[PDB]
């Protein structure tokens, strides 16, 4: 086992194959402990989950500081934090996976290159190298800064995201809201008038597929 695993891939290779809460260590630094939910079953496992929607119990209409820091219950609905995402994605080349499920139908998107810039970039999104079944709805968002109501798409749709004008992905939108562009949307899968029941966003090293 690795003593200070820097992500869920180094925690999984540590022989922990059950999905659930693990400690990772940013930059392998024992002073930078972070509790994360690891999805150890989806497409080979080793994924840090950084967003989960599943029941509408948690409020995602939250401010910049909340999106920077993270909020919620890792075992249920939560957001990991943009500062965490920046520090993880700085450690190497990461891949994004998005898992979606609605009324028994499932879809996914994988982006071979995924990174989140630091606060001086307003947590700029990079997403490249799409494959999957959900449709490439993140391409629209590539290179955009993060937006919250207090830093207007976030205000207009009462969510938070790497908004443009405004979205094809709104996974931090209002739960069960089928009104146009208000809900948990992935446009190239279920459009803007269908709020998705279950959504996860997760990341792991892009080289995990052959390590
Ligand atoms: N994944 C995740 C996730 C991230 C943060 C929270 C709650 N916020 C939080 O832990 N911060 C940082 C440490 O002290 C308390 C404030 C919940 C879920």
């Amino acid at each position: 086992s690795m003593p200070f695993p820097k992500d869920c891939s180094q925690a999984m290779l540590n022989g922990d194959t059950t999905s659930g809460l693990y400690t990772i260590y940013l930059n392998g630094d024992k002073a930078q402990a972070l509790e994360v939910f690891c999805d150890m079953t989806s497409d080979g496992g080793g994924w840090i989950v950084f967003l989960r929607r599943k029941n509408g119990r948690e409020n995602f209409y939250q401010n910049w500081k909340a999106y920077a820091a993270g909020f919620g219950d890792r075992r249920e609905e939560f957001w990991l934090g943009l500062d965490n995402l920046n520090k993880i994605t700085a450690q190497g080349q990461y891949e994004l996976r998005v898992d979606l499920r609605d009324h028994g139908e499932t879809a996914f998107a994988v982006y071979d290159k995924f990174s989140v810039g630091d606060a001086k970039t307003r947590y700029k999104l990079k997403v490249e190298g799409y494959s999957g079944t959900a449709g490439d709805s993140m391409a629209y968002h590539n290179g955009r800064s993060f937006s919250t109501f207090d830093k207007n798409c976030a205000l207009s749709y009462k969510g938070a995201f790497w908004y443009r004008n405004c979205h094809r992905v709104n996974l931090m939108g209002r739960y069960g809201d089928n009104n146009h562009s208000q809900g948990v949307n992935w446009f190239h899968w279920k459009g803007h008038e269908h709020s998705i029941q279950f959504a996860e966003m997760k990341l792991r090293p892009s080289n995990f597929r052959n390590l």
